DNA sequence: CCGACGCCGCATCAGC
DNA sequence: GCTGATGCGG
DNA sequence: GTCGG
């Protein structure tokens, strides 16, 4: 892309800050610059060019200094060639072992692929189906697999209990070509931010995706998130596509407008949106938007009938999910 | 200079 | 068992 | 690491 050079050099440096120093607001500055970088319709030529971007500071734009006129950045170089670091990057890959089991395995001599395979016994659930689909786990998906993907999901759903309504979000829904995964927002006339009438909601949808062997395996669930692993079907003496991540969230039926706009995301684009809000007086979730009061507390739910009610509380212009993925 | 930086679900642990 | 901190994730 | 105040 434009200036893909710049913007894979930040990713690497908020990862090494998240993954390596635990320095959550380093990895999301950098995050923050690197998205606004994306963005710019011109090919970079100087740090003080990029500079005039909000969330790029004097540090970045001479780091960008540097990578241009040399197309390397020192300060990488190093961390690239620390054993440390590049081995608790690499653990942090798998998913369920964050930053801080990383720092622990390297420090029990645990810090290469096969370490991991031979010492199972020493991961928690979550982090054995991470590692069991690892391979997978760093394909994407063609969007033409997307759509069967969801055809599979929004038949089986409809199939327990024609009531439910489910929608593909995340990146699918701000039209990726390709997908890191599949995540998908479920209601239920039954659950609403006034009352469960039902049980099982979501459960009653997995076992039926595993039922036809769409979903299998789980690495967490509760009674309003599943996280886990599924497939698509493959066709006799076809191969076997590859295993895919799967998020489900079960939102209150009458908080949709709040619970579409937060898993279509991005995530950068939310945490972007709901800085402004706050700037703007208010504070928004998955369920409502609220005021914020004098005393920094938040008020009562204010009433929304469509994404663009949020938008305009906080007095943004409507944006398409196509332009949100920041 | 400096205080804030999105906001919340689920798994695991420490403490009682 | 419960409750609140921490990890890791959406 | 950045930015408003
Ligand atoms: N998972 C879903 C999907 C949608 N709906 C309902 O369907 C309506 C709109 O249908 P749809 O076109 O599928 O969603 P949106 O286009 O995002 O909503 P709208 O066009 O009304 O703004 C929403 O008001 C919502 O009440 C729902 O309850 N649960
Ligand atoms: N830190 C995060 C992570 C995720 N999300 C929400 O959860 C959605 C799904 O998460 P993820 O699958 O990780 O993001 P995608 O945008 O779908 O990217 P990908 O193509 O890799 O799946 C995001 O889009 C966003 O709406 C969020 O609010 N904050
Ligand atoms: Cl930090
Ligand atoms: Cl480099
Ligand atoms: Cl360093
Ligand atoms: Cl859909
Ligand atoms: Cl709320
Ligand atoms: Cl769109
Ligand atoms: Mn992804
Ligand atoms: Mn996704
Ligand atoms: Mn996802
Ligand atoms: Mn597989
Ligand atoms: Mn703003
Ligand atoms: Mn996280
Ligand atoms: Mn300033
Ligand atoms: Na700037
Ligand atoms: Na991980």
């Amino acid at each position: 892309t434009l200036n893909g050079g710049i913007t894979d050099m930040l990713t690497e440096l908020a990862n090494f800050e998240k993954n390596v120093s635990q320095a959550i607001h380093k990895y999301n500055a950098y995050r923050k610059a690197a998205s606004v970088i994306a963005k710019y319709p011109h090919k970079i030529k100087s740090g003080a060019e990029a500079k005039k971007l909000p969330g790029v500071g004097t540090k970045i734009a001479e780091k960008i200094d540097e990578f241009l006129a040399t197309g390397k950045l020192r300060k990488l170089e190093k961390i690239r060639q620390d054993d440390t670091s590049s081995s608790i990057n690499f653990l942090t890959r798998v998913s369920g072992i964050g930053p801080s089991a990383a720092r622990k395995f390297v420090d029990e001599g645990i810090k290469t692929l096969e370490d991991l395979r031979k010492n199972e016994d020493k991961l928690n659930h979550h982090q054995r189906i991470g590692l069991k689909y690892f391979g997978d786990f760093e394909k994407r998906i063609p969007r033409e697999e997307m759509l069967q993907m969801q055809d599979i999901v929004l038949n089986e759903v409809k199939k327990v209990d024609s009531e439910y309504i489910a929608t593909v979000c995340g990146s699918f829904r701000r039209g990726a070509e390709s997908s890191g995964d599949m995540d998908v927002l479920l209601t239920h006339p039954s659950f609403t931010s006034e009352s469960t009438k039902q049980p099982k909601l979501l459960h009653q949808v997995v076992e039926q995706l595993q039922k036809v062997h769409f979903i299998t395996d789980t690495l967490s669930k509760g009674e309003t998130k599943f996280m886990g692993v599924c497939q698509l079907p493959s066709k006799n003496d076809e191969k076997e596509y590859p295993h895919r991540r799967i998020d489900i969230r079960l939102i209150p039926k009458d908080q949709y407008y709040c619970g579409v706009l937060y898993f279509t995301g991005s995530d950068i684009f939310n945490k972007n949106m709901r800085a402004h809000a706050l700037e703007k007086g208010f504070t928004i979730n998955e369920y409502t938007i609220r005021p914020l009061g004098v005393t920094g507390v938040a008020g009562e739910p204010l009433p929304v009938d469509s994404e663009k009610d949020i938008f305009d509380y906080i007095q943004w212009k409507y944006r398409e999910p196509k332009d949100r993925s920041e």
